[PDB]
């Protein structure tokens, strides 16, 4: 990568220690940009959501995936439930998102719990298949806790049939007082639900999708156990993506499960990580691997940095590993240390093809985790790490190995009061991601890897701009 | 008044210490009961607003009227502004209130500054007499502070022409996401904004109105200067009632301005206060005063029972005054200590035809002051008290008489965060008279005053019962 | 009732407001006393749980009973939870009490949740009809709050068959580390788990049945409606107590309702209230009833007290209404102002022959309620009024009725840390009542009002002693 004059540390770099000299630019506008990905997992942007069971659910797979985002599912899950998301995510309108469906012998309590589940801020009394009220968060207050949804005040909703275009959603919720309008189907029957700020993504965000035109969806496996025999078994149950995840990637159980899963030929990407060494992945490369996750220890969930010290700055691990890919013609999607959108700008500008976020979706209203209330009544949801699900594997057996295991570490990630939904990070992270494209000047993400010029930031240069 | 068998103290009775003992009832429910009083004021519930400059305006005078209490104009403004008022009161629709017009050209502070004087929660954009947008809290929040309002997204509003019922106004904002509703007149333009809670209090309230059937209203005379010409004047600018407040109501010049009112033959009720002594309320009768306002003290702004030591308990001083002025035929009105529902509940219980609030409307969205914020971000305003303006009264004689006149006090009247309306503080408080007059089981005042059974309460009685 | 020489007060007397002169005393212990009562109702404790929708269930409907005392079930309820409720309560052991059944497919969640449901502080892991395990806040903490119950390390349980006396299961737990022990049926199926204090109470305490030997129950019934068609169906449903509860107790729909009641000829005592009047006591004895609950604002969900001003002061009300009661052989069981021991205590000396407690036990484990955590961790319950259930009653009517219905109260009734349980709140109580027999020197509750002298109490008194 491209470096400044005069700039040879010796110390590594990470997203802490990084930042990017604007230059030349032809580019007027963010708009002019495309967020492509090169590295073949068909996402439009590059964000997928990490394969956390409180960050990874249907919900985020199928709004991330309209979106233009692939999502992996995380690993130790019974495939029954990973066929019926996958069935689920692949059963979603391009353009609209899936409301919070309330039957009418729902009661007050469970509608307010269910409206938190998306990020419209309403949710659909539906009753024969057709809609028939809105409920928010205005209507639920004051009445009683557990009477049924029949007697909740029932608003008006903007209804539209599919097939309009968002221009005609936009200017018809353009002076409506809710900004959710109800998308029914041609036969009366509710098909989803379309937002204002939906509206606008519509033709901003382009769907990522499969040769079928459906929602893309990706699923993680471990090493313990049959390795081929689960990612054969998730292939044909409908993931578009495999990806093979653990604590190491760069012992012999990783090379020997890339190899098998090479010799399925089962035609999905390979995906395996993480390593944080150049050598690990031209070792995974040559395991039969398309794709090398980097990054171990700067996950915000990762707690082996202050356990034992290992890990690496993610900075310098993910632009080494992406230039060592690069030469062999692999791809790299960069893992951990994620959580403002200037660390997905600088790691695009390491060179990664694609970007792993992690516990930052842990803070969104669709995250499959329970949205409980603190004294401030600041939402916020907690994220949890795998720990041994990431890891290699009776009773004496089983509690030996979960003495030496690590606890499963717990963070309290806070919600934005306003911007609280998936949607509008989503969104900030993009916004950044084309300012960076502007700044340096490059129509896409390729000539935003060879055109980028990369300085070293010390600690107080960050007491530069607004925190 | 009726007294509990063996309730002889050698102390005084206040609201603090006082409380009332259902008996036999045959008033099935609340709505059963009219609250019409018989004091010749001609409001159909005994709540008044005080004179205060700080909580007496043309909003609540207006407001409160549409709600069948009379309001008094405060004493010591210029009869152009009384004028004014009066001619923008008697101006107003017997049902609908009055919105926040807004013009196209105002801007995005303005328009938030004005949302918060009435309790509609709502402004209507209004061009060439035209409603064309409704503006709230929602739409107004997050758009720069100094644009203008046709930028402020305006959503939809229910238009229904004028002359519907309410139930038409109920039924077709029940499931409307906005509670206000843009009453139109048949020409069109715009006649005013009818609520679903007020449409709801278009039937329980019956609004007080003069001869011509229209919105009363009171203003108030000191007695410094002409009392007799200020009344006359004021009586021309189209008061219905005529009120003469002082601190000290027992006074020779009360007696001097009475008896000047009386002769002048206004033909308005006679309105004098304070006094509470029943020797006072006698004289004030034989001075040619058909109402005694009673309570110097207890008042939430009064200062002179902790500079002086002067007051009463406010309980003993109505009841006594109201029956010495029953005993005269005469009618009080209970003004001072007023805090909750049940003061106004004894209140009328003591024998006072009508009710005088105070500084518990200052917490009011239609009060004539400042809303500002703390950082709770709780809504409250200041009340005022008028001091010198309720006594009797060169820079060397100004600033000499002005030393040794009390200050204006100063206090924090809270907001409620929901109900911060004057409307549903009225709803409280009509709502507490009517369950006492059920738990008396008396169809009207009258009967209230009748058939009450009167016990003593301690300081240790409040802790029974939910604060 | 016995007054101290020189006590004319010319006040009425709250529990706040008095206090028993112990006497000569024949009574050795508190054990030698017995609390047995008087009015009917087949209570061995004069403790009844209020008809709170919040506090009233069936778990506190057969803790109570089995501890001997009657439970009052809340009005507006479907006839099938009645049926299912009585169904329940008359299907438990007259010694064990129920735990908390545990499926081994439930969560690790579900089950910390089911937990607090009772105040044994175990759950019993049941297969088969057959308890296989004990979980407990130890070993549910730690683990994987969705994990399944199969792996939360049950522990061993002492297991004895249904029979031994409480000597055996106590001196077989006088060593146990845990306090529970399953009750096991003898085919060897769970029957219910008993406990340590369980055992030692099983003596103390006497559980109150019918005539078939079975946990007695009650049930409340408004006014509103057929009173005579819904109090047939509930006693057909298996309630053994009717009780006719509403806010204003002395109106003519009470006395109508009270009159069909008795016509009814259901054979179950008649309970009426609520009235802080000699006169409405007289009225409803008159009306054919035969209990007659008596206070109306003492109550700490009550808010009229500070809507209206209307209540009494509880105590002078329940001794002036036991008197009269007993002059026309009626029984008196006071209602609301309890919240200590010694408010039970003196209800008992003002002559009720039973008392109601109201939201105390709303700040239990096995309350109708979900209990929630703090900042503190101090563990507590919402106690809520009915309001419009104890006051007599299309959308437009709907909505109008209740603009002015009073509010739903809402208090933070906080739990012991250590006697968070309803059992050793109630043994509080009764310890704190047979002291006072003791005091007195009464060996049962009719010597106590019989025996009792009675002082007046004032505020700058309770500042003797530990609070
Ligand atoms: N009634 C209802 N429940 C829903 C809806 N969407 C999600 N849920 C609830 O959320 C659960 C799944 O949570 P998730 O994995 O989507 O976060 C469902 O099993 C159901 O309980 C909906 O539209 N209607
Ligand atoms: N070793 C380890 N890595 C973790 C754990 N939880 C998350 N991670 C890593 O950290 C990433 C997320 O971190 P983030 O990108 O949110 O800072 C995950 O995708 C995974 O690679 C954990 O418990 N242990
Ligand atoms: N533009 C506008 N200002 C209003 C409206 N109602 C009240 N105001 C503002 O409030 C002032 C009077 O305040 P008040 O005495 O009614 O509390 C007016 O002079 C004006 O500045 C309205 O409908 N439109
Ligand atoms: N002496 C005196 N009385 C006041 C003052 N401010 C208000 N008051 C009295 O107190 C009444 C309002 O008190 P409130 O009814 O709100 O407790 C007024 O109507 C007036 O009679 C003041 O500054 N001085
Ligand atoms: N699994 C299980 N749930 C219980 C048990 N006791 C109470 N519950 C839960 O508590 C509900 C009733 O709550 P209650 O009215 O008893 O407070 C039941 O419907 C059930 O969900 C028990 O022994 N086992
Ligand atoms: N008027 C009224 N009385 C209530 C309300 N909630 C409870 N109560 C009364 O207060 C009693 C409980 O009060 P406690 O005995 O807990 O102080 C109830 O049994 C009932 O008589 C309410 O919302 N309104």
């Amino acid at each position: 990568v491209r470096f400044l004059d005069g700039h040879t540390p010796a110390y590594d770099l990470t997203y802490n220690d990084v930042f990017v000299v604007p230059g030349r630019s032809d580019v007027a506008s963010r708009f002019d940009v495309d967020l492509s990905t090169v590295d073949g997992s068909g996402t439009t942007i590059p964000v997928v959501v990490a394969n956390m069971t409180a960050v990874a659910g249907r919900r985020m797979a199928e709004t991330v995936a309209r979106r233009g985002g692939i999502v992996v599912l995380p690993q130790d899950l019974p495939i029954t439930a990973v066929s019926e998301t996958v069935d689920f995510v692949k059963s979603r309108d391009l353009v609209v998102d899936t409301p919070v469906t309330l039957s009418p012998e729902d009661s007050v309590s469970d509608a307010n719990a269910l409206l938190h589940k998306r990020a419209h801020g309403a949710a659909v009394v539906v009753f024969e298949g057709r809609p028939i009220g809105l409920v928010t968060e205005a209507n639920c207050a004051g009445v009683d806790r557990f009477a049924r949804v029949r007697d909740i005040a029932l608003s008006d909703f903007v209804t539209a049939p599919v097939g309009t275009d968002p221009r005609e959603v936009f200017d018809l919720l353009e002076h409506a007082p809710i900004d959710v309008a109800v998308m029914t189907a041609p036969d009366g029957t509710l098909a989803g639900v379309l937002t204002r700020t939906g509206a606008i993504r519509a033709g901003i965000y382009t769907p990522a999708v499969d040769a079928k035109g459906r929602l893309r969806i990706a699923a993680a496996v471990g090493i313990n156990g049959d390795v081929g025999a689960k990612a054969q078994a998730l292939a044909e149950a409908g993931a578009d993506l495999l990806v093979i995840d653990t604590a190491h990637g760069h012992q012999a159980k990783m090379l020997d499960a890339i190899k098998a899963v090479a010799s399925l030929d089962l035609g999905l990407p390979l995906v395996a990580g993480n390593v944080v060494s150049a050598e690990g992945t031209r070792d995974l490369i040559e395991a039969g691997a398309s794709i090398v996750k980097v990054g171990v220890g700067p996950g915000a969930m990762c707690t082996t940095r202050m356990m034992t010290g290992v890990g690496r700055p993610q900075f310098s691990a993910v632009v080494e590993c992406a230039a060592a890919a690069r030469q062999l013609g692999g791809h790299v999607w960069a893992d951990g240390g994620v959580r403002h959108p200037r660390d997905v700008a600088l790691a695009l500008a390491a060179g990664a093809s694609n970007v792993m976020i992690g516990s930052w979706f842990a803070g969104t209203y669709e995250s499959p985790g329970d949205l409980l209330f603190d004294r401030d009544d600041r939402p916020y949801k907690e994220s949890y790490g795998m720990a041994s699900k990431r890891a290699v594997a009776s009773s004496f057996d089983r509690a030996r190995k979960g003495l030496f295991e690590e606890g499963i570490s717990t963070s309290r990630m806070s919600l934005d009061p306003a911007r609280g939904g998936v949607e509008d990070l989503l969104d900030h992270i993009t916004s950044g991601v084309r300012s960076t494209c502007t700044y340096v000047g490059a129509a896409n993400l390729p000539e935003l890897h060879e055109k980028v010029v990369l300085g070293v930031q010390s600690a107080a240069g960050f007491a530069e701009g607004h925190p």
